[PDB]
């Protein structure tokens, strides 16, 4: 007896809606809004519904306040968090978001505990360690929504100075979803040509690759600082049905995302962006890129990084 | 030399932004969103542009409030509005889109006057028929979005009581898009079964097929309601993508939208909502539907609406 | 733990090999391609395999002639067929064509009695009933693709008529799979407007309605003569992924197919071409068509039709 | 005043009738399918006609023997050939191909000289050459098909040792297309990470790395072996599909084809396999590989085998 894929989406949002709009659009599974504002959910999934004929798909789509309408979920994506952008840094949400995924958490672990988690909630590395911890959830079944976000931008940026489709671009994003992330420039290739051939080629310079590397790590404000009444929304939610789309068709997809990474990168049990494979098991391996000196001290710092603001949150009011 | 499609939205907002997003993801066209707010067009369309990778799609997507931008647009949408969602009837937005539309009219009429325009901008017949007056652009080149959103909504509401595919349903909504809209219960069809024959077969009552007329009269409010916020959005927007669809791909499809009759259902000239043919050369034909005495009737008081709103814009200092 | 999807193609010549190519290219399941004939499902699963990352999919497609690899399928596609084109009748293959269907029968009740069964194998209808008899499988869990073929040469011609896309026409063949199919130009509609009102607005004659029912029921050889090897295979072979689709992804889709008709159309119990609704249940529901009495009589002559053969494989030497 | 997208299909055998099922499912434009052999265009083009309501296509799809339907062609892609497989080399196809090869040049020069043409004939990169010569074509507006189908091969081979989705895979096949072809080795990556990493982390051995390229280089006897009735021809045309979407949507996308290389890799005007970047002027750059020693020696070795057979073309009566 083949049931329909379903996706539950926990938090109604900016990327919430755009999630199950896409999720619909694609018939990839039927979509749960979750929210706890009355009538937001209800709202989004009667429009997007409405949506559904003119796509062609059969995708239901129905808006909710009662987790028990999450049960049977395959895989839970979490966008819920308390209102306003971040001024300064993605950590200024990182108290009122534990408290959320709490809640969050007694949810997922009463009516779809084998489900397939995806965070997105800031600040992301330590919200998806946090919900793990609270939950209880297999760490490989348990996983956050960044590299593909940050990775996209880093190859899309490259893919813009060389004039190319993006697609053809391979470039990596790994560590902490933050200041501290490394845009591992030295495994960047575009269509098999590494950068060191350019910069012999004079097709970019170092100085254009630096400003690449910035422009990645700041792409997040720039898109903010335009956008005023909130964050990037767009992009976040293809990203996430990226990484629902490979649990649930097992693509054994090469997805950066923050996993539990345990005996790579010199780490013994800590989430952060890295490398994985995706595919109906959850996150089912983890790649280990060649990092140059630099890169292994910059992604040092990432993790020290990561590790400072999950102690805050150890010694929370 | 073959050229990349694109397609010009007017307007950043809800409706605009959903626009770029699919067109984009599926690499329908280029997309130029234009606004006149600073920031949002530039904050949404980078987002966009970011998540284009990761849907294999090389479409540019690019912010901007200068109308020399919108230059060989092959397609106009025309999201342009005042803000807030009107109260209890489309009309109260009148005079002011009037005049917002104005600036769209010259801009459109300056820097590409060969495009296909499709308003989206209430009240819609009445705008429609404002933008083609003062553009100028030939009335086949000019037409508003409508119909597909009633009758996506009318064929949704006909599948969920018989629980079949919403696409296996045929059903259309004519007249203006307004309290007047006219669901043609006459032409409905599920997979070649008309509802006379569902009656017979007690599968359907009567009163069961009016409250499906009322509810695709009332739609919008069910909507608005819940979002607390503003109007639909994310089925206005895939309606208009359809729309621009038929016309790049020269498709001859079926499109109820809001065109100009001159010689079908006993009116001269009026822009309202009919069953059109839309090709490679816009809005090429009307179909005429069978409708019954009833439903001529309520045909006839929607025109005298259109007619009596558009009247009230003529009317002014 | 979710599972990948799973179709098993018995037969790999002209028709299975094209279903694997669809199916792989959609990414709607696996495949596994039987055949008897050595060496021939190997190499066009290789074949397809290279195609896969090209495609984006990666849906897995494997050759075999053992039986055991179709274990766990949802779906079974039999298209396993004695050589050589039928001169005059699709009937001209009954008796070696249904010792095949005994020896599948054997195969799919061993490994994998719970697959939804859609029969290609002509005489379509005749083998459909033959399969369900020696398989001993549910009556909703076997059918016949037949309708969804028939169906598309209908709607195709009339929207090759009007020039408009055949997506937007409404049409239906019923009854079995020969020269006493019917084409019910009684329901036809294109974009909601019936025949009658063309013909009354002179834009098609009764005699070219006619043309294109005779057109319809000639179809197979039209194509067979040209093609000169054989049947023709491009659109039976999508049609069956249709079908595999409806039944993978519970669409509740209205499926004109050879399915087993109990209470409707005044037959009480026979395999033949009706209107379905299919979802993860098979064959689900049957609708009723508002058939005119000269259409009811034409039916009644079909029916007749899949009797005679079917009296003829029940006395086969 | 746009125009549907127009490709042409010059042979309608297993290929051909490939292309244009696919184009015509994907709606990418619409087909013209040419032969000398009659019925044969004519009966693929009315099956697969009959196929585009099932995919929701309005692409038209026509069969002819007459250069003049060809005209307006944006893109040409040339499967004509003589019948019967190779038995051990490509090259055993020349002179026939050759001179079928004349009547397609001036087919395409008469009515359709601005056209991108893609050759798909045997032996592949001689053939390019050669009708490039006898069209007088631009030589950016001339290529054939092969890296694609070979890097694909290469791509998929590499993606099963590893497990992983063949799309996350990134790997060029170089020079002629046969027995000398370069599977480069040292600029393939899986996720960012290369081949010399993975031996250092023992998840692959050199010896296995020499498997995969030598499967690379025989894998169209697998097929052919297994076929035993032609070569393959499902890869092939989604090859040439990808290849003819990179022009149409000008999506400036690197693949690897055989296009005239003048100021690369160490020769000065020669057609054979290099990574291009494909947009809406044809071959629009081509990249330059980071070659090791031992790779610009093969290379050099499969520039010999080109040149050798081109030298007994060119030596004729
Ligand atoms: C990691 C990454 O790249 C990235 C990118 C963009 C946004 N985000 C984050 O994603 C989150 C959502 O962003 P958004 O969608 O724009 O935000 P927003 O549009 O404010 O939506 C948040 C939603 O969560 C709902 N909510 C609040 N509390 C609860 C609760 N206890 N249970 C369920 N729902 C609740 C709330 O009603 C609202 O609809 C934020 O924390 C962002 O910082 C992360
Ligand atoms: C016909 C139909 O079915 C339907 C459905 C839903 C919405 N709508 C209408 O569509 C319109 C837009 O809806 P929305 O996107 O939710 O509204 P909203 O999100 O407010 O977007 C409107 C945008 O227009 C911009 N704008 C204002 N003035 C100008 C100007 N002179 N030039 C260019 N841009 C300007 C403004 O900055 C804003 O970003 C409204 O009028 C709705 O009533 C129609
Ligand atoms: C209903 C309808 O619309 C329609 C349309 C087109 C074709 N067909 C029928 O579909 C069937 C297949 O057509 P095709 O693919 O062109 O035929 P063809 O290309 O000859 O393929 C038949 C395949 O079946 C294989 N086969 C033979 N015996 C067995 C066996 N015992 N077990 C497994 N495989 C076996 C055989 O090796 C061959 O590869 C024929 O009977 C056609 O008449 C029906
Ligand atoms: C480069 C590469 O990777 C690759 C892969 C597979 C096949 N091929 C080649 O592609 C070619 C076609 O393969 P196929 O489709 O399997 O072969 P096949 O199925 O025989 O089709 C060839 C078609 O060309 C037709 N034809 C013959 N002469 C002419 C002419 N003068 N004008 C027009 N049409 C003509 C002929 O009627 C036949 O229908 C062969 O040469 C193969 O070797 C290349």
């Amino acid at each position: 007896m083949i049931e329909r894929r379903k996706i539950a989406v926990i938090g109604s949002g900016q990327i919430g809606g755009n999630i199950a709009y896409i999720v619909g659009k694609d018939n990839l599974a039927d979509v749960v809004l979750f929210d706890i504002a009355e009538g937001i959910p209800q709202g989004k999934a009667l429009d997007i519904t409405h949506s559904m004929v003119m796509f062609g798909s059969t995708s239901k789509v129905i808006g909710t306040n009662d987790y028990a309408d999450i049960s049977g979920s395959d895989v839970v994506i979490i966008t819920a968090s308390i209102p306003g952008r971040p001024k300064d840094d993605r950590s200024e949400l990182l108290f009122g978001n534990a408290r959320i995924l709490d809640s969050v958490a007694e949810g997922v672990k009463k009516y779809c505990p084998n489900a397939f988690v995806i965070c997105i909630t800031n600040p992301l590395d330590v919200m998806v360690s946090h919900f793990q911890k609270v939950s209880g959830l297999p760490h490989n079944k348990v996983c956050g929504m960044a590299g593909v976000l940050d990775s996209s931008r880093f190859r899309t940026f490259i893919a813009q100075h060389f004039g190319v489709n993006a697609s053809d671009v391979s470039a990596n994003v790994i560590g902490g979803h933050g200041d501290g992330m490394v845009p591992a420039t030295s495994s960047v290739s575009v269509g098999g040509v590494p950068l060191s051939s350019f910069i012999k080629q004079g097709l970019i310079t170092q100085e254009q690759i630096d400003e690449i590397v910035c422009h990645t790590r700041i792409a997040w404000k720039e898109v903010a600082d335009n956008l005023k009444t909130g964050t990037a929304y767009f992009a976040p939610a293809a990203a996430a049905v990226k990484m629902a789309e490979a649990y649930l068709k097992d693509k054994k997809a090469v997805v950066p995302c923050s996993a539990f990474c345990s005996n790579h990168y010199g780490v013994k049990g800590i989430y952060m962006g890295v490398p994985t494979i995706i595919g109906k098991n959850g996150v089912e391996d983890i790649l280990e890129l060649d990092l140059t000196p630099l890169e292994q001290k910059l992604l040092g710092e990432s993790i020290n990084e990561v590790n400072t603001i999950s102690k805050v949150l150890d010694n929370a009011p």
